[PDB]
């Protein structure tokens, strides 16, 4: 489905109640009109950033609140806007989940958390350690069941394990998550991806065990336990199995911790369909009736709504999720938790299936974690230059006075004192936001932008902030840029024959603003674009429709500058 003025696309992860979900989205239809559009793809939020970049992504995505600090680093989330009497209906703990840069970037729906799902009549009394586990898959394995079989695939399901007696992502000091501080290769992380190994070595459980080898195993009876959210509950329903929920087995008497996460739903930047997605989400999707409809297909947990939160409070497998959230931990939000998860998914695979030692497997997953780096860079400083900002009323004036505004066409970035489109911008539809002023770094005078600002700014202390303004051209605007005079003129005046039918333009589609408050004087103290973002708008013939992409890593000119950050 194309993303559109007038319709909502929502993406879903393939295990959550999508199908209450399409319900909530047909009332929304009926009475507005609006189609909603719910759909599961595999992978989405690793396609997101990508189609999001794009602008043909979902208007809404959902996901746990961990990835979202990601998305919006990037800028691809939009900040959401709800009144005080609405968020006074989402206990502060869901709103906080989705809080980057103290903004909301996503509206929280509910707290999630892996729990021990037992067959009670397989297993009256669960284990409430995991040493105890072997010697209860002998007695089983003797009865024709195994004691346990859970995903081993994703890190998410044996990071309770991991963390029990010490494991970590990132150590959280001085208000900040250390990203150079990472746990998974100490000796809880080792003690506990053992244990996991010696139960595979052990043949009490198989290393190629995915999510449907093991929901499909406890929803026949072939296997007393698993771990799993309140989502995967409504199947175990249907099945035959009378199945209780308790907490997750201890670890050298360590309550197993796993990590807490809070269901989200962000809004597409690029989308231009912000307004209904509010009112979609907030009048329909956050009540007791929309929720209602999603948890009757798939179990959401602990709902961030309070009214349904309160009603649904007696469940006592929402109880036994809520007892193992506190006993784990909420998931950072940070953008280094992607490089998290990859690096542990691949210990834990290269470990269960031995293909590495337990050492060597972390060992390897701590470097990767805590080198997350691959920040591809696409903000280029402005050098041998001092352009004040342009005011924020003058940005969509379709003639702003500093040359390093958004919607500014030039040769290349060297060549800023030739804007081609100099006070003759297209006018940006009211479909394309822009997104600002966002604070992107505190001045408060290795990881952080203070360091290539002090080496690029002489009188670097002499401003406390960053502030970004990104917008993200359309297809239809860029356009009707490059039909304009100006831009025309510009192309026809080339003399080359290789370069008949072929042309390239950049677009300043962001600018960071340094805000204060050799011998320099008041000129430099005051604010300034130190950075910027180019789009690249190419076409490389005449049967080639041309093509836009953002700068990343470096401009290919003389002298082309190399991207920062
Ligand atoms: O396994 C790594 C994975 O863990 C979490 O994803 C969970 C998700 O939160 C649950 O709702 C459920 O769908 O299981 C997923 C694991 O398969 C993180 O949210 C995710 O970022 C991470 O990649």
């Amino acid at each position: 489905m194309k993303i559109e003025e007038g319709k909502l696309v929502i993406w879903i992860n393939g295990d959550k109640g999508y199908n209450g979900l399409a319900e909530v989205g047909k009332k929304f239809e009926k009475d507005t009109g609006i189609k909603v559009t719910v759909e599961h793809p595999d992978k989405l939020e690793e396609k997101f950033p990508q189609v999001a970049a794009t602008g043909d992504g979902p208007d809404i995505i959902f996901w746990a609140h961990d990835r979202f600090g990601g998305y919006a680093q990037s800028g691809l989330l939009a900040e959401i806007t709800p009144a005080a009497a609405f968020q006074d209906k989402l206990y502060p703990f869901t709103w906080d989940a989705v809080r980057y840069n103290g903004k909301l970037i996503a509206y929280p729906i509910a707290v999630e958390a892996l729990s021990l799902i037992y067959n009670k009549d397989l297993l009256p009394n669960p284990p409430k350690t995991w040493e105890e586990i072997p010697a209860l898959d002998k007695e089983l394995k003797a009865k024709g069941k195994s004691a346990l079989m859970f995903n081993l695939q994703e890190p998410y399901f044996t990071w309770p394990l991991i963390a029990a007696d010490g494991g970590y992502a990132f150590k959280y000091a001085a208000g900040k998550y250390d990203i150079k501080d990472v746990g998974v290769d100490n000796a809880g992380a080792k003690a506990g991806l053992t244990f996991l190994v010696d139960l595979i070595k052990n043949k009490h459980m198989n290393a190629d065990t995915d999510y449907s080898i093991a929901e499909a195993a406890f929803n026949k009876g072939e296997t007393a336990m698993t771990i799993n959210g309140p989502w995967a509950w409504s199947n175990i329903d249907t099945s035959a199995v009378n199945y209780g929920v308790t907490v997750l087995p201890t670890f050298k008497g360590q309550p197993s911790k796993p990590f807490v996460g809070v269901l989200s739903a962000g809004i597409n930047a690029a989308s231009p369909n912000k307004e209904l997605a509010k009112e979609f989400l907030e009048n329909y999707l956050l009540t007791d009736e929309g929720l209602e409809a999603v948890n009757k297909d798939k179990p959401l947990g602990a709902v961030a709504l309070k009214s349904y939160e309160e009603e649904l409070a007696k469940d006592p497998r929402i109880a036994a999720t809520m007892e193992n959230a506190q006993k784990g931990e909420i998931m950072p939000n940070i953008p280094q938790m992607s490089a998290f998860w990859y690096a542990v998914r691949t210990a834990v695979i290269n470990a269960a299936s031995g293909r590495q030692t337990v050492d060597a497997a972390l060992a390897a997953a701590q470097t990767n974690a805590a080198r997350a780096a691959a920040m591809d860079k696409c903000w280029f400083t402005l050098d041998n230059a001092h352009y004040p900002p342009p005011s924020l009323d003058s940005m969509r004036s379709g003639h702003p006075i500093s040359p390093a505004s958004l919607g500014h066409l030039i040769p290349s970035l060297a060549h800023l004192d030739q804007i081609i489109n100099a006070k003759a911008i297209e006018p940006f539809p009211a479909t394309m936001d822009i997104h600002g002023p966002t604070i992107i770094e505190d001045f408060k005078w290795n990881v952080g932008l203070g360091g290539a600002f002090s080496r690029s700014v002489a009188n670097y202390w002499e401003f406390d902030r960053l502030e970004r303004y990104i917008m993200q051209p359309t297809r239809s605007y860029v356009q009707k840029c490059i039909e304009r005079d100006e831009v025309k003129r510009w192309i026809a005046k080339n003399k080359s024959m290789m370069m008949m039918g072929r042309w390239e333009v950049y677009m300043i589609t962001g600018i960071i603003v340094a805000r204060g408050g050799k011998t320099w004087g008041t000129s430099q103290t005051g604010d300034f674009v130190w950075a910027v973002r180019l789009a690249k708008i190419t076409k490389s013939g005449l049967h080639s429709d041309w093509k836009m992409e953002t700068v990343f890593g470096k401009t290919s000119s003389f002298r082309g500058q190399k991207a920062i950050f």
